[PDB]
């Protein structure tokens, strides 16, 4: 949960960075429909799925 905590932390910032129409914006679209990010360290996380 610590390394996936880090794995959340990276995730988003880098399927958000690529930044193509073939992929962006479907897969965030996709992402966005069903986002979601499991506890850890407490609500860091929480602030992953808050913006």
């Amino acid at each position: 949960e610590q390394r996936f905590n880090n794995f959340l932390k990276a995730l988003q910032e880098k399927v958000e960075i690529k930044q193509l129409n073939h992929f962006w914006e479907i897969v965030v679209q996709d992402g966005i429909t069903l986002i979601t990010k499991e506890e850890a360290s407490g609500s860091s996380v929480t602030a992953e799925e808050a913006k």
